[PDB]
């Protein structure tokens, strides 16, 4: 009946069986990289793949059939429905296998007891300031990318062509690798005063990326210092 | 009258209209990078640019006409007058478009509610120590640049020529990229005991740049630990 | 007798003599690098090596003979038995000399007084969260290595061949050096939309490596704020 | 008399005159890099240098003559006597000009009021743990340099020759630049299992360099939490 199926979806036996077969498919996705193992057991492994994908679709849509609107409030349901919906089509560049990320559900069972609850609570509570931090960083990258494209546009072939590639190059200047010997020394061969555009930028955006660490450390100590009042 | 004009400058309708047209020309500068869009809609877009910068000078000087000395106390007024006055000349290397940075005014509206007030209060209160930190860093770069120019002056063409380029090269050694395979291995081909000039330097200035992070984290927790007394 | 030998193993004279000869062989392996010193005093030096490893095996197995099961509870015993048992064979790639690491026992005597007790207590207490952090990081490297092998498998010769080398290359992208000019610019010569695989990855795993620093700083202040209640 | 000379050494007029001429020689050592300025005003400038260094020796030895043993307790006296005594000889590799670092004495006057007293107190109090941290790091570099020299000794020409150069190369691996494309990819062309020597090392020593930041942040908050009891 309706009540019996809503019991049987929440059965720990069959749910742990879903976890069993999904970590099984995770390790045979680890085995698919070894081409010889796919030469040896190929039809068996693609049978494993196709069967666990169709029964994965079966169990997710049965989770819909039991909890048509009751399935809405769970962010883990947001996670697994993202995994089903975005990775529904396999006629693409083989990237179905990110559904292995479904096994992240098992790491709910480690979030409870051994002191990582405070860390994940800090990670959850750091959201409404870190989003404003990344919006400020997007504004800085926007204005500096448009300034860099107005300056170093024509005479530079590949690092400042479009808006997206100029954003990419200034992002790589933020990641702090070879801005001198990959970006500056070709640029000072033409423009002798392009250094005064980079030197504030490498300061300000890495300083904001340090301020993010400051914000998450004070957010991870606010819950600690809550315990004295 | 005079009072009515001082009311009409503070009208939320026309002020939000200024914000509307400034984010409009901000995304128009986002569109100027795509040169096909400038090929198609060019006269319209440059009409947009010229008209909104003319009325931008109009509204800023009207803000002067209403608050001749009352406009002095606001650091946001310092900001917008910097943006207008330094970027008043367009007969230069195309860099007018940093007045898009004016839309930073809109991010006052996010500074109030969602917990970033403590972060920006930490960033405001970190000033009178971080200025001494950057003065110490400037002194270290000064003495190490003059020592580097006395040592590696003649026999190296471009990394230690002037004072500014030597300061630049030691700054890049502080940014920690290819000091070995871009700076050391040509240097040890001539001077076999020039390593002991770098190895203290890469330690001391990166250690001070870590101490800056220490100072801003303790300043971002001082406001937190103030709330128990 | 049995009791007298269990006293003489704990004799401070002979135990500090073991410490004397083990720091002696530490600086002897510091001297083995200079091959002229091995040309001059070589037979004496290898005599020193063979005699101290023979008597080292003697004293460790005498520590077993006195404390057959009483020797179990010490993690320092785990350390020295690892050093003896894993490096018992010298017919290998010359790597016996990591038994010099035995002198780490002497740094127990600095762990007591001068304020490093709090640091080593933080390092001991940071274990049951940092293990979950490294398990999460291993899962991320697993899924991103298999996704990288699906995407950049065939047409790239050495950076994405097996599973281990693809894991290695994405680890090097985590170490943040030349992902652009060593990994991206050959990749964008073929795939024009392979950047959107890297740009989330370099964000998420370096952000988790920053979160590790957050966890160890709040663990090093929890013992501090313990002292007010 | 004797008392009057011990007053006249502490005269604020002549002491501020020493500070005046030492910042004067600081800025003209900033000017010596411009060789045209040395072409124009050269004899005057070297006259300035020679006269103020001989009167610098005069005032330092007068500080000795007034306070023969009373000059011992000051670490600033340790600083200025280091500056005079180690840099007394000018017949060397031109490196006299580090006595410009004497102007650091003026930054005592900024250590008092504007909140940096807590930062420099944290920097003073971080000593007896950070020395043990750097001793541990020296031991790690010692054992890993000897292991790297035993493994990659013969077939590698310049990165693993002596003990000092192998220490230097593993230090550069700690500085995290081109360990892959400068150190690994030549090494995996011969040894296919040398990666398992690097991958623990780049983890452990950068993790200890992060733990240094942890120690200095908790030391900079211990003085903060001192103010509640």
């Amino acid at each position: 009946m309706y009540l019996a199926i809503t019991n049987i979806v929440e059965s720990s036996f069959f749910t742990k069986f879903i976890i069993y077969l999904i970590v099984l498919n995770g390790i045979t996705m680890g085995l698919e990289t070894s081409k010889t193992f796919m030469q040896s057991f190929g039809v068996y492994t693609t049978l494993f793949k196709q069967i666990v994908i169709t029964i994965f679709t079966i169990e997710i849509i049965l989770r819909i059939y039991v909890h048509r609107i009751s399935f809405f409030k769970d962010p883990w349901s947001l996670f697994d429905f993202f995994v089903v919906a975005i990775s529904l089509v396999p006629t693409s560049s083989c990237f179905e296998i990110l559904r292995v990320l479904r096994v992240l559900r098992l790491f709910r069972a480690v979030t409870a007891v051994p002191q990582v609850r405070k860390i994940v609570s800090a990670l959850i509570s750091v959201i409404p300031g870190m989003l404003s931090v990344i919006a400020l960083m997007t504004l800085f990258f926007y204005i500096f990318a448009i300034m860099a494209t107005c300056l170093f546009g024509e005479r530079f072939p590949e690092w400042f062509g479009t808006l997206g590639e100029s954003f990419y190059t200034l992002f790589q200047v933020m990641t702090l690798e070879s801005w001198s010997m990959g970006i500056v020394r070709p640029l000072m061969e033409v423009y002798p005063y392009a250094w005064v555009f980079f030197i504030p930028f490498i300061f300000v955006v890495t300083f904001v990326m340090i301020n993010l660490v400051v914000a998450i450390i004070v957010d991870a100590m606010a819950i600690l210092n809550q315990k004295e009042e």
